[PDB]
């Protein structure tokens, strides 16, 4: 997904 400073690198900043 899109990595714009998240957690995981496997999720996006937003994950609903």
């Amino acid at each position: 997904p899109s990595i714009x400073h998240v957690h995981r690198p496997d999720w996006p900043c937003w994950y609903r």
